């Protein structure tokens, strides 16, 4: 066909969009029906687009991804199972991107520096295994995982998973970009089909156009107050409408990138003259010029079903701010000054924050600018604190050239490395005490408790990088940019002149400093070295296989009440430093979840000694002594980043089973590939049945099918015992898993040995 690469750094790896058309046209003579665009992408990407069944919300799809990316906080575990599958090679083109181990202290250049020598060991370890299993390597600097991948991998019909829940943002090029733990990309990367549920589509509908203050954060930041953080759950989420040429494409994955806090599988807009844009301007003109030629297959069908519909008049959309400790909880910003006063919530903001994946686009840099430009223009600089994340070193590079990174300085911003920072806790905040009541606002994404910087006091909430630019230069909550006054320096009052910015340079990127570092593949003759003695990277024990008999008489480490994300169950910032070790990493477990019996996070009663303590001590304790444990969790446990420690934490202190009412889906699957039962409630109303002190036996296990409850029955101490159901959603592949001990496991047997 055409012999167009798939990206600059890979010359000889060709688009398949024959192979796709193929695919579809398979699929649309069984199903005789129009598909949507998500349909059109996964089902032609089916690795048996013959005999698959079908059927959205109910089958497991068997899929293959075109590539794999990782970023440096997920790759080093997701690496160590690779080394112990012992496969010699990755199978797809596959990158590591260091952008999640600097920390945000004394800005840009000295931040780096200093990531560099402190990180030593693990960019190393992840360099040397780059180059011995033939991954492309991004060093740190290189920028943020989402915007190199939007910039270079990205493109219309592309299926990628990636190591971490914000990898739909590349759904803004048209691809189905979506997010899994280490060990689904380690099957990937291994050349076995990887397995989704069949996604139910929920279609958006777009009307009217963006106008002045309203940006596409607040088309999601909208949508996330109508779904709520469990609306999208088990479904792929897809714009379309007339409003949809309103917007740039980094504006499009904007909305898809954050389409991650509603629980979605993924989003993605269809294919239009905006995205040819973006790739003209990326070097890849030779990418829109093909699929412009297969445009029809990357476009939703002609009155294709959508299992919910939303519609949004964009004209009618104003400016919003969510939080504070949820991405849900939507106010506008004309309201927020209210609602703060009378919930109590700090009006005075210390700390005004842009960047992450969701809001460093060269487009947010100049609107931020513009809002900056009319301050300086009167004699003001910020009155809040004020930083600056460019989403990569090529946007770094031309902001810089451009201006826009000189007026940020000058209203009063530090310039931050191109990295994570702050937004997953890496930040050495110093001007508030731990505990201390205070309000940050930021163009991130989520705003869980104690998640930017261990303070679980700190109010975030989360805007446009243009709001946040108006409200550092206010100082306050109270203060609407569209009709309140600033007084200059001059004594005059001045009202905020809505942002208007070019959505890319005119003039082309400036690529900034080489930071891609390719796999020879010719010698690959790298022993990977980990110290034996390391207390950042530890080789992997393989967990025990299922020993045959039922669960009985589980002991419950800690019933958990309301909330409870992977940040709650394994927190980030400080504890980043051990994600390539979990034996040090797992003194994390739940020391952030709310124990029900007495209203405090991280203290539980140790059954057998009656003290209160930590839950991590309380768990090895339990370890120690052979008592075998359970988590007894709410509604949409494991909400939020896809980080598979959150699962082989609790398989590595003893854990049995996790029985919720409800699971985000990237957290279920990560616990059933490390050996785990997640079980939910056949009647959530038995969550109130089980009390801390009860034990529990799970039956069943010995004829454990798809489709069949497993029976729980609650021990009472008085001697009462009550039968209830849980339900599962294993199919036989992941119940292979769970007899094996791990996904990883049964591979290793698959190897005839
Ligand atoms: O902890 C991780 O390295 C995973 C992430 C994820 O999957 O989203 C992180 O980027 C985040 O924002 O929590
Ligand atoms: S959400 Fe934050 S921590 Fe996760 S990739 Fe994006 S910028 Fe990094």
């Amino acid at each position: 066909r055409a012999k167009v690469a798939m990206s600059h750094f890979e010359p000889h790896e060709y688009i398949r969009y024959d192979l796709l058309e193929k695919n579809i046209d398979i699929v649309r003579k069984r199903l005789n029906r129009p598909l949507t665009l998500s349909e059109k992408i996964v089902y032609g990407h089916l690795d048996d687009p013959a005999n698959q069944e079908i059927e959205r919300g109910k089958t497991y799809l068997r899929l293959r991804p075109d590539r794999v990316a990782m970023q440096d906080a997920t790759a080093q575990m997701a690496m160590l199972q690779f080394i112990s599958s012992g496969l010699p090679k990755v199978a797809v083109p596959s990158t590591i991107h260091c952008d999640h181990l600097i920390e945000a202290q004394l800005g840009g250049e000295k931040d780096l520096r200093r990531a560099k020598d402190i990180n030593q060991e693990v960019y190393n370890f992840l360099a040397t295994a780059g180059a011995k299993y033939g991954v492309g390597f991004w060093r740190p600097g290189s920028g943020i995982i989402h915007q190199i991948i939007l910039e270079n991998y990205a493109y219309p019909g592309v299926l990628l998973i990636g190591t971490d829940s914000h990898t739909p943002n590349g759904g803004g090029l048209g691809g189905i970009c979506i997010g899994v733990g280490g060990a689904d990309a380690v099957d990937v990367m291994a050349g076995i089909p990887w397995e989704l549920k069949c996604p139910k589509v929920i279609g958006v509908k777009l009307t009217g156009s963006l106008s002045g203050w309203t940006s596409p954060k607040d088309v999601i930041l909208k949508v996330a107050g109508i779904l709520t953080v469990k609306g999208g759950t088990g479904a792929i989420v897809e714009y379309h409408g007339p409003g949809v040429d309103s917007i740039s494409c980094t504006g499009m994955a904007t909305i898809c990138n954050m389409g991650a806090e509603i629980g979605a599988t993924t989003s993605v807009f269809p294919y239009n003259h905006r995205m040819k844009k973006y790739l003209s301007k990326t070097g890849r003109a030779d990418i829109a010029n093909l699929a412009d030629e297969f445009k029809d297959h990357l476009v939703p069908d002609s009155g294709c079903h959508y299992d919910q519909l939303i519609e949004i008049n964009l004209s009618e959309l104003k400016p919003h701010i969510n939080g504070p400790f949820t991405p849900d909880l939507a106010h506008p910003v004309a309201e927020v000054g209210s609602v703060a006063e009378k919930e109590g919530w700090p009006l005075d903001i210390r700390v005004g924050l842009i960047g992450s994946c969701t809001n460093s686009s060269y487009e947010d840099m100049g609107r931020s600018a513009a809002v900056a430009k009319q301050a300086l223009a009167h004699g003001l600089k910020c009155k809040s604190q004020f930083t600056i994340t460019p989403g990569s070193e090529q946007i770094r590079a031309t902001i810089e050239r451009d201006g826009y990174a000189q007026v940020l300085r000058d209203v009063g911003g530090i310039v931050l490395a191109n990295a994570c920072g702050p937004c997953i806790g890496q930040w050495d905040r110093k001007d508030i005490k731990k505990g201390e009541k205070n309000t940050i606002v930021t163009s991130y994404n989520r705003n869980f408790t104690g998640r930017n910087d261990a303070n679980p006091e700190t109010h975030a909430f989360v805007t446009s990088p243009e709001i946040v630019t108006a409200l550092a230069i206010a100082g306050t909550l109270k203060f609407n940019p569209e009709t309140d006054f600033l007084t200059g320096k001059d004594g005059k009052k001045f009202k905020l002149e809505a942002p208007d910015a070019d959505e890319l340079p005119r003039a082309e990127f400036d690529p900034g400093q080489d930071t891609y570092q390719h796999p020879p593949k010719d010698s690959s003759g790298q022993r990977v070295d980990v110290s034996p003695t390391s207390q950042r990277l530890q080789l992997l024990e393989p967990f025990d296989k299922w020993d045959g008999k039922d669960l009985e008489d589980l002991q419950i480490l800690i019933k958990v009440k309301g909330k409870c994300t992977t940040d709650h169950i394994s927190a980030a910032g400080p504890w980043l430093k051990f994600r390539g070790h979990l034996d040090n990493i797992s003194n994390n477990l739940l020391i952030g979840a709310i124990n029900s019996e007495n209203r405090k996070a991280n203290s539980v009663r140790n059954a057998v000694t009656q003290e209160f303590g930590p839950v991590p001590d309380t768990a090895r304790y339990y370890k120690q002594h052979g008592i075998r444990w359970v988590v007894i969790g709410d509604e949409n446990y494991g909400e939020g980043s896809s980080r598979e420690h959150s699962a082989l934490e609790p398989r590595f202190l003893g854990g049995r089973a996790i029985i919720t009412k409800s699971f985000a889906r990237i957290h279920e699957t990560n616990l059933k590939k490390q050996g785990l039962l997640p079980l939910t409630f056949a009647d959530p109303a038995d969550y109130n049945k089980i009390h801390p002190v009860d034990k529990l036996t799970i039956q069943g296990l010995k004829d454990f099918a798809p489709g069949k409850p497993l029976t729980c029955i609650i021990k009472h101490p008085n001697g009462t015992q009550e039968t209830i159901l849980l339900n599962h959603t294993f199919n036989e592949t992941q119940i292979e898993w769970f007899r094996a001990g791990s996904a990883l496991n049964r591979m290793k047997e698959l190897q005839q040995k």
